[PDB]
């Protein structure tokens, strides 16, 4: 069902992340940790403190899907056991931020044929799929985005609800 979901999603803050990579998001599903440069650290450690939930929203670039979404369990930590990112071609270990570690709410991709009836107020109202690494999603546009997605039945949402 949808009910416990619908709870983690109350009043949560919503944020469009965009890989370069599949790599990337795998590593993040995995370890239940993303890190990212410092102008989005702030952003995400500021929203952390402001709301119950912040949901992250994955987009691997080029593949016209999103791959799932997580909830920050944490500020951003520095100095943990080093994760093997794939950097970009500019970037640099030292360049990342801190380490956010995440829960995730949704393991199952969602193809951007599907969100196409969903706009972004804090992006002009382009389409949700559109944005910038970072970009934050309207509560209503990024709850319903999240509503899309196929329900991941893998996951409990009980121990995410304990941390709220
Ligand atoms: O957030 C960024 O722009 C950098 C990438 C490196 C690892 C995952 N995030």
């Amino acid at each position: 069902g949808t009910s416990k979901l619908k709870y983690v999603l109350q009043d949560a803050r919503f944020f469009l992340i965009k890989s370069n990579n599949h790599e990337n998001v795998s590593l993040a599903k995995a370890k239940g940790v993303w890190s990212t440069l410092p102008v989005n650290e702030k952003k995400l450690n500021l929203a952390f403190r402001s709301a119950r939930s912040v949901i992250l929203i994955f987009s691997v670039r080029e593949s016209g899907k999103f791959q799932g979404f997580a909830r920050l369990s944490s500020e951003s930590h520095h100095g943990g056991s080093p994760i093997h990112w794939v950097l970009p071609a500019g970037m640099s270990a030292k360049m990342l931020g801190g380490v956010f570690k995440i829960d995730w709410i949704c393991r199952r991709e969602l193809p951007f044929t599907k969100s196409a009836h969903l706009t972004n107020p804090w992006n002009e109202h382009k389409p949700v799929k559109i944005g910038r690494d970072g970009q934050e999603i309207e509560l209503e546009c990024g709850t319903q985005l999240c509503l899309l997605f196929p329900p991941d039945e893998s996951i409990d949402l009980y121990q995410v609800i304990h941390k709220m």
